[PDB]
């Protein structure tokens, strides 16, 4: 049941946020975001067009070059971010509702995970503002040599629909900590939590233009950000094919890019694993957020000695999953985010059936309505298949037996992807050895799907370029200047 | 200057490629010619890497990265190999400086004192990094050990231009090799000699087979095969902004990390309170160093109105007094440009200048009987939207602009797609740092110009580059950060 | 015209001031109390519980327990960070109260306490709260056979002793860094200035610090102080004060092989070169020594002036000194309050007498001021030589010596010819001179065309006998940690 | 079977061993000399000039001048890096000669001196040579009004005292770091082991070090030693040795507010858990203590064993103990040499006697060995309790105590119940337990499924009474630096 501030918010046209003001599109167009558990329209939103992206970029450029954002001390900047975090925490329940409704995930996990992490991320990054240090370099008695880590300037950010608010925080936390200004676009299907959070940027005291939110569609608002001549740097998270596109376009202006694409991450259960823990880790690893997770462990490699114990257990778990609307207290898994996604993963499940794999559970849709799909366990698979090699992005897992550690490493690494990996073993040497050999940005030994503001994440190979979170994200938003002072 | 015996021996034969630790000819036998730009005579004939050879280099590098000594070796051991390489280059210093003078055209004494000495210092610097490329331990929670590993990216493909051939090979390889990567490297068709000579030293220093692979040839074939290679993990390139676009565009298809150092049109600013004597020398050397074939050349000298007339006079005199000649002639101060193609390209820029109405206060035409030479040139009476004021010429051509206020010169300096470097001349402590902070450029020299060192990073803002070379910074380009979480609950 | 007492201050002062141990406000085990005075009036400001050895022992046991188990030991770094953040928010909420206490107890002007001290306190906790999640060790690539990593672990129970010149802010320098690393604390404010800290204690409780993570033990140097210094179970010591007392602390710490951090005095030089911007340099020179009544480690107590400008600077510092409005801290027109105590006033008056005895000239001030309170007139000495006591020794009063010089090489040699090396300032418009002279001065901090600037992010401390180690900045964290190097065989 | 002397070693020993001060080899000012012995034969190995207080003064003046002016003060970081690298190349070229001196002078087996000590020396200089160009300070973004930056300056003239157990390699730990930062050195080798260092001195001269940058003063603790510790012009001190002497060094340093780095003893525990890999763990336990004849600060002198495995490990260590081939270092079959001196033999035999007196069982060894030279049989004590003197104190001989335990919580408590805290080893195949137990042990270094691993890149040092500070790694550089924070007003 709706919180009064959520009811109030949804009782009207959702404005975009530009130069510190809530505004309609210049051309006046609007679009609809739906509630995926019911298919009804949830809200009507102002539709950012190229001309609006261009007003936003002008606002961001002004805030970066002159005014309080440019003049502020690092402590002052830090306090703004810290105050933002406090405000988000205060509106925690309203934001969790907005995510549960717009995105579809269960309210309680949006609150406990998503919202909670957004808060922590902004607090972490506030801490960095006064610590982005450069170097003094002893080279010669004749010169003072030093580097300055300057903000890159105006940055364009594109956010997908699977962790809407949290992902906005990854991107913004680091960029704002360096002193940049932002032009950010949420996904067409999940613009609500961010647009609601814009009230909190204004209230925390952000100067006008520091952040600008332009909801809209990829090919118009999206592309306007990527192709914009006055945007200094771009960051994107999405499909590998759209990633290729952003990079291609960014080339035209020798523009730095940061991308986090998808994956087909392996979750490995070795013979000496703690089988109880590994099975729960294997199930959560794919099923968390309905499989709508870049780093989902969509390949559970299990040691031949435990294939059957595991495959059984995952089937019983997969059946037990209570599907429902996110705003229902008993819902464990919600629906996918859109009809397009629902089709897209149903078409993977069949494409896989037509390829010869068999279904130990799921493989269809769920409930009377909503963009739902049953949690699905595939069995009898081969490394060359479509469903083994490609990111499905639904709650579908392929389980593969193996007979040697050297084999599982080779097969785990035989992929164009390399976002993440899990390794379950109790042996100290094996766990480090294997994690060392896996070609992925993040490896969890005896766990899976753990993220924190302080630990970087991202892909090797076609899973991305660069890293998000940690100190590391900060380098994406900086231009290093080397100053030499002749003191001969 | 007389040829060294080891140079003579080297040029007395077909110049071979280096792949998998062996000197070899192109698989299909093709060869090409490199010239002596001061004479136009062929200097040597070289084996010509084709796509298939790049394929062989890449497989050798893949194998040396995945298994064998370079993969097993301690950081100390890798470091010592790199240190032994530097000692060897130092030993062959005179031979290498000769090759560079003959093949590139620059004067022998500066190749020795500058290029070859910097190459040695860069490898020594980077050897020191092997044992210090540290990751982090991150305290987050009592229930986990969190740590990062900075792993070498793998096989890296590198393309270097022709203006600082040996040194630029060192910028690239120093950092890559320090992280544990393996290299497929392509020198410019115009200047493959110093690199291919130096290959001997990689072998003798004890590099294992395939750790480094040198494939000379042409951009459209050898270059493209590197850029497009499915098994090359990361690429680095130095050159024109236009080819840079190409490289990044191509790298997109594989989600491949890029490092680029492109051109510039760097401002060199003389403020009113500058030590005008030192400023004049810095202005002149900032453009004329290496015949202007320098990314960071101070190609736009901005001069406070009060001093404009005075420094234009001096740069004109200095221009007209430089001794043009063959690099291997001891009286030479400036050699020719690198190729007929560059000589015409630059000449074309000067014509466009005159035609756009700028004045030629000095130079403006070719020099001597043969060779790709161009007279030092000073353009005057110029304006911000002129082709010559805005575009990288890459020859010994300067454009001199007067200005009236500091806010003005900052704005006009920054009004460019480029942002590689800048010079600021002032004796005031506040003005010098204030102006340096406001310039959009990777490197600013206060009361100096054109200084590089292994320890200080270099690169561009805007369309002058992505990423940095030199210093600790370069290392981040050759690494993949891995975050490991160990549940200890 | 009086600044009106804050109701919460009045309430605080209306009762015995308790100490803080294991999360509770308590009296001393033996019931002793001591008096703290208002140095402007000489009246008693409050009666405060006096910590004895037995009380330090109780605080150390509490701290030990909070470090070894309990929430502080189990909390994530984010959670520890949030505690620090909220404590800085509470400090800010009580900004006026805490500034009135500084003014009343220490003597300094209220507006300065507010704008400087309290605000710096707040920022210092905010800064350090940011470091909690960022205190990182290394992964070291050595060999394929081993995973090599280091951990920067909190050293443990830390003993901290704070002087009286910047009471609250000094407590924050000490505690912010240490708390950021996960340490637990036993801290002693100065006998003369225990109030601001004991009031602050309400705020540590309110923010939610677990029991015993911080422990405040007011009292005397020889009983409470020495008990901290000499305690078998305090893992590390931090101190700021006199160079003589510093020696004692290090000598005692030798017996347990205990890491020590110390910030001691100085005789910092403030150098005006020929090409200085004279108007800015005169103001810097005057504030450099007069700020906080000269009760400042880094005070530019030696003003070196290039021969050309010497007389011009002397005349200006004389006029400025004579124009200072002295008065109580809690009075709005006050620009410079009294010295912290009778003993300190007597100490500086003696130094002035020595200066006169030794042949120096009192160009201005040089005696006590007003009817009541520990006041001393801002003082300017001329006709001094390098071998004089007043030029070599820390006075810790609003007293300055002015010295002319003829060359840069000379001033650098004279500035460095001292046992001290806390700070220096250099005034010159020339880019090369600025940096060259900063490079040559043996001081932990050098201000070029400024003076007395401090920030949470920038380290502070002494060369030579001005100290060991640094406070503030990232640097201050390493004094609070032990480095553990872990080798994991992965062969 | 004797290892044949190298011509150069024979030529060196053929004469009086000179000291090295201001780039030249010279006699003591007062003509005094002392004898260093060969601990396997008890014969005099060489006569060496004995540095007095007057000699140390000469060395300090030389180092001071080298630090303040001349080539070392003007060299670029690359140039100073090159000197370090060349020195390492020279050490490598004389590897056999240096390993022979170590064996002869210290008594350790030649092959070990070679493969270990002398190769670690080389690598240690190569490592620190690489740091020369990378000792960076910070640019700190604080305000648009200022450029804030720090400089990590060399502290200056550093006094270094090194013991006799790893002569040459210890000199390298200390000088590598301190030389990388740009400091100058006054170093003293142990009375008993001056040869390898004085021989090495030729290499510093040959590598091209400027006059005075390194100065070697061999002699005695209470004369040459104390004079370093007490010199007014030495800016920092570093010492390795006994707790008791460490206390003295820190007490003396207090007088000048001088930074101290100390590595003292330990009683390190080597823990074998129930799921350990027993074969690996037994070898590691045995080597953990027997390496270098037990003359090792980090020696696993307390072998803790899980009850299940206690008797198996005891029998195994008894058998290995009695199988070691004792002999001269210069004899090819030698596995363990003598102790360094009659005095050290008398001390360890004393300890063994006390062990027997307090009720412990000598399961093996426990007496002297051979007919001449300072040998002691590898010894294994059982039937031991935590409060015995041999369990608590550092023996510094090839003596070990074996103790069973029944829970992991118990062994952490017993291992940590010590004033020492140098190192620990943990043997277990479980990923969780390894890290957990490593995290809870209070030791500077923890090896998981190994023991006695050292590397230039990894820090080493003690918690508690085992020391202050760290050596090796990037960390060791901080000990040789003074941090200067520069503020440039750019308003
Ligand atoms: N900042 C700098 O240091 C440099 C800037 N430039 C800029 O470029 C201008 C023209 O010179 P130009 O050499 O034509 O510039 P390009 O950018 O085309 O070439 C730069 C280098 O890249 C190689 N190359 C060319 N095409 C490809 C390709 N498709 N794939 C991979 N590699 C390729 C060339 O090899 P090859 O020589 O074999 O053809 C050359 O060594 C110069 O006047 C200057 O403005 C050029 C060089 C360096
Ligand atoms: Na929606
Ligand atoms: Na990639
Ligand atoms: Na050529
Ligand atoms: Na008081
Ligand atoms: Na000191
Ligand atoms: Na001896
Ligand atoms: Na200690």
């Amino acid at each position: 049941e709706l919180k009064p501030k959520v009811e109030a918010f949804l009782n009207e046209e959702i404005k975009m946020f530009i130069n510190g003001e809530f505004v309609s599109a210049i051309g006046g167009k609007t679009f609809e975001t739906y509630n995926p558990a019911t298919e009804d329209v949830l809200a009507v939103v102002c539709e950012a067009q190229e001309e609006d992206i261009d007003a936003a970029v002008k606002a961001a450029r002004s805030a970066f070059e002159s005014g309080p954002w440019a003049e502020m001390t690092t402590a002052e900047r830090a306090h703004l971010i810290y105050k933002l975090a406090d405000l988000i925490e205060e509106h925690r329940e309203e934001l969790a509702q907005l995510e549960a409704l717009d995105n579809g995930k269960p309210y309680q996990v949006a609150l406990d995970d998503d919202i909670s992490a957004t808060v922590e991320n902004y607090r972490y990054y506030a801490g960095w503002t006064t610590k982005i240090i450069g170097q003094t370099i002893p080279i010669s008695k004749d010169y003072l040599n030093y580097t300055r880590h300057e903000p890159v300037g105006v940055v364009g950010q594109i956010i997908p629909w699977n962790f809407p608010l949290v992902m906005s925080s990854w991107k913004m936390g680091a960029a704002l900590a360096t002193g940049c200004t932002i032009v950010l676009k949420p996904a067409e299907q999940t613009p609500l939590s961010l647009l609601y959070a814009a009230k909190l940027f204004k209230e925390a005291g952000f100067p006008n233009g520091v952040v600008n939110f332009v909801p809209g569609f990829g090919p118009e608002a999206g592309a306007a950000i990527v192709n914009h001549h006055d945007i200094d740097k771009v960051a994107f998270t999405g499909s590998t094919v759209t990633g290729k596109y952003i990079m291609r376009q960014s080339a035209e202006m020798i523009k730095h890019v940061t991308l986090e694409l998808g994956g087909k991450s392996p979750n490995i259960i070795l013979e000496d694993a703690d089988l109880e823990e590994a099975i729960n880790g294997a199930f959560q690893g794919i099923m968390y957020n309905h499989g709508q997770n870049c780093s989902a462990g969509s390949r559970v490699f299990v040691h031949r000695k435990h294939y059957e114990t595991v495959v059984d257990a995952l089937v019983k778990m997969a059946n037990n999953v209570k599907l429902g609307a996110g705003m229902e207290k008993e819902t464990e898994m919600g629906p996918l985010v859109s009809k397009k996604q629902q089709e897209r993963v149903l078409n993977y499940i069949e494409q896989g059936k037509k390829e010869g794999a068999t279904v130990a559970a799921g493989g269809e849709r769920a409930l009377e309505k909503g963009y739902f799909v049953k949690p699905t366990v595939f069995t009898d698979v081969t490394d060359d298949m479509t469903i083994v090699k490609e990111e499905i992005f639904g709650p579908v897992v392929v389980v593969l037996p193996f007979d040697s550690t050297e084999e599982v490493i080779e097969r785990a690494n035989n992929s164009s992807y390399g976002l993440a990996a899990g390794v379950w073993t109790q042996n100290i040497k094996t766990g480090h050895q294997v994690a060392n050999k896996l070609k992925a940005g993040t490896v969890w030994i005896n766990d899976y799907n753990l993220e924190n503001a302080a630990a970087p994440f991202g892909g090797y190979k076609q899973s991305g370029i660069g890293r998000e979170l940690g100190s590391y994200a900060l380098d994406n938003y900086t231009e290093v200047k080397s100053v030499w002072v002749n003191i001969k």
